[PDB]
């Protein structure tokens, strides 16, 4: 009885480099990008991040009030533990899928 059709979609968005870690169901209309998920995210309570414009598109510079420093940057993963290919703003995560943000060093 449920929607299987998949107009909504539900993506779990995680971050595990802070304490406390964020781990929730976002759900979002199919098609939606990450940054979609984000803003979702945000939207429902508990979560908060800032993106900087660039001519590449968004970048992710801040997440849940930690703001990537000196050789880190947040950087965007699906399950498992795989880094996404694209920004943001370009990424569209299927039904079921995990998103992290996850703050890395160089
Ligand atoms: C080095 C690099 C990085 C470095 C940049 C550090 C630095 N240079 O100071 C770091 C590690 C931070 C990085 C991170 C990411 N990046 Co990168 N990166 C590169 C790379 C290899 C070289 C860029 C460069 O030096 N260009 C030369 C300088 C002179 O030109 P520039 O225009 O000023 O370059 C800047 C931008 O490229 C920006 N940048 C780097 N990556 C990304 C990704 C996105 C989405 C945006 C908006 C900007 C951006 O940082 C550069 C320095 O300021 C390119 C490949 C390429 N195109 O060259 C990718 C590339 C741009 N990165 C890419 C990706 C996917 C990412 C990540 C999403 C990876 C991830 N899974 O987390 C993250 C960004 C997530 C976020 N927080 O928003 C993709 C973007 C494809 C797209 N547009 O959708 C590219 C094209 C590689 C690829 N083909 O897979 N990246
Ligand atoms: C950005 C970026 C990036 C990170 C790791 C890698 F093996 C290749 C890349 F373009
Ligand atoms: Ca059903």
């Amino acid at each position: 009885d449920h929607m299987q059709t998949q107009e909504i979609i539900s993506v779990t968005l995680q971050v595990l480099s802070l304490l406390p870690p964020y781990r929730q169901s976002i759900s979002v209309l199919a098609g939606s990008t990450v940054e979609d998920v984000l803003k979702k995210a945000h939207e429902l309570g508990g979560f908060t991040y800032e993106t900087q414009a660039s001519l590449s598109g968004p970048y992710l510079t801040s997440v849940m009030g930690k703001a990537a420093g000196e050789r880190e940057f947040w950087q965007l993963l699906r399950d498992p533990n795989t880094p996404l290919l694209q920004g943001i703003a370009d990424y569209r995560p299927k039904d079921g899928e995990t998103i992290e943000l996850r703050l890395v060093s160089w």
